[PDB]
């Protein structure tokens, strides 16, 4: 069947369907007693939008103004952005929006069927694949337990900076152990932050005689989503360890953070220049590693399964397996393969240079950068088919992503970084 992206208005009625009412997946944490359930739409099977501030973390508890100087540069705050049924409806277009335009080229369509097909390796109960809360969503109606959907993926609006990205896998052991773990995204489409890139097509002085020189630039919010999808297929074959750094002086993975040094999770998943030069030992330890968890949940979990069910097709589907029931082998040719296109080839990076859209250089920024409103909504500023870059409007090469471009709208802050206003 063709990937069928869901579309829906927030008002949509509950059907137990693809609405319903959703029990936060970290309900059991004491910090999220009391909070929800939270009206969820399922825009593509097992992946479900909820339009609500991400706040089921330790760091993302409290959405005010912290008490801390902790607070990120180039943050914007508003403990009340989201909590009116029309910023919620504005939320879900957009994110709706934003997955049209990663599924209208074939690399985004097979992201996109890769995430909604590619299952956690469930436990074994009685012989058969069973379904846990790391592979569903509880629909809560009241205070009973209507049932229990599946969900890969759980995309919320930000945390407290409603100008950040972020991602949380459920469960730490199966993250990391080649089982897999449900992702909780945290996405704001309308509030972006900037970033610099050498660029010459743009209005100058005419006693400057070198114009190619660094300009500021938004990023497309798709290009944004596509980096914590990266982020969401490594959490769902189990194969994300954000505790190894990058050294760069070294060219060394090590446990922890040095001067130079980067996630290595975060290196491969945007990927660019700085992914280039990998040593063979990285990559080959890499591999090893995730071959070895998999081998051992083949013969531990897999070839104890006596029930032929729905849910082992799925994972023969997504783990390439030999063998009959009972005694299925690792096919080492076609995992190689696989789990090198998971980890090398998806990247926000290469993704970006096949929709023309402009990602900066490095994953790290040289400095922050003011987030400015964006609405993405309106086709005359952002097309599904070529984002901020139309052509029709001469904006094709990177030129709509100019931060100039009047649909960027600076936001007023305070020096709390407290949110303002928005200049319209
Ligand atoms: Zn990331």
């Amino acid at each position: 069947m063709k990937l069928e992206i869901n579309k829906f208005n927030y008002n949509d009625p509950i059907d137990g369907i693809n609405v319903i009412t959703m029990r936060p997946p970290r309900h059991s944490d004491k910090i999220n007693k009391g909070k929800g359930p939270f009206k969820a739409f399922q825009v593509i099977k097992n992946i479900w939008i909820v339009p609500e501030r991400y706040n089921f973390t330790n760091n993302t508890n409290d959405l005010n103004i912290p008490s801390e100087p902790i607070m990120e540069a180039d943050a914007i705050y508003n403990p009340n952005y989201l909590n009116t049924p029309s910023e919620k409806d504005e939320f879900l277009q957009g994110v709706i929006k934003v997955l049209e335009r990663i599924k209208s080229k074939p690399e985004g369509e097979k992201l996109l069927e890769l995430i909604s097909s590619s299952i956690p390796l469930p436990l074994v109960s009685n012989g058969a694949l069973t379904l846990s809360d790391n592979e569903t969503i509880a629909y809560q109606e009241n205070d009973n337990i209507v049932s229990t959907l599946q969900a890969n993926l759980v995309i919320y609006g930000p945390g407290p900076d409603i100008a950040n990205n972020e991602i949380y896998g459920l469960y730490s052991t199966p993250i990391s152990n080649g089982e897999g773990t449900l992702s909780e995204v945290s996405f704001s489409p309308f509030y972006l932050k900037p970033f610099d890139e050498s660029y010459g097509n743009y209005r100058s002085l005419v006693n400057i005689v070198n114009k190619f020189v660094k300009r500021e630039f938004a990023p497309d919010p798709a290009s944004t989503l596509m980096h914590e999808l990266v982020h969401v297929t490594h959490n769902l074959y189990g194969i994300s360890n954000r505790n190894f750094y990058y050294n760069f002086d070294t060219g060394k993975i090590e446990t922890s953070r040095q001067q130079n040094s980067l996630i290595f999770e975060e290196l491969l998943t945007f990927g660019g220049i700085d992914s280039k030069a990998i040593s063979s030992l990285i990559i080959k330890k890499i591999i090893e590693t995730a071959k070895n968890n998999y081998t051992t949940l083949i013969s531990e979990r897999l070839n104890t399964v006596t029930v032929e069910n729905d849910l082992l097709k799925n994972i023969k589907n997504k783990i390439p397996v030999q063998g009959r029931l009972g005694n299925f082998k690792l096919d080492t040719a076609e995992f190689e393969k696989k789990l090198n296109t998971i980890l090398f080839v998806l990247n926000e990076s290469n993704l970006a240079q096949r929709f023309s859209i402009l990602v900066r250089k490095h994953y790290i920024k040289e400095r922050p950068i003011d987030p400015i409103y964006v609405n993405i909504l309106d086709d005359n500023s952002y097309s599904t088919l070529e984002g901020f870059n139309i052509s029709s409007q001469g904006s094709n090469d990177f030129q709509g992503q100019l931060l100039e471009s009047s649909y960027f709208e600076k936001i007023e802050s305070n020096a709390l970084r407290a949110f303002i206003k928005i200049c319209p």
